């Protein structure tokens, strides 16, 4: 709807997803847009892992 500044649909779609305030996202598109790699960027440093420390990166045990 009618909201402020600017933001990319992918991000919007993070946003409603993740519950990202947008609106509050750095904006760096068109004209000073939020971009998903905003969203996904604040999002992530908002709340990526606040809980789960283990995080292993080869895929090996199951």
């Amino acid at each position: 709807g009618s909201r402020e500044v600017a933001a990319m649909p992918a991000a919007r779609r993070l946003a409603k997803e993740l519950g990202i305030d947008l609106s509050k996202v750095k904006g760096t598109g068109p004209g000073g847009v939020i971009t998903v790699e905003d969203v996904k960027r604040y999002a992530e440093e908002t709340a990526k892992a606040t809980a789960p420390a283990p995080a292993p990166k080869a895929v090996e045990k199951a």
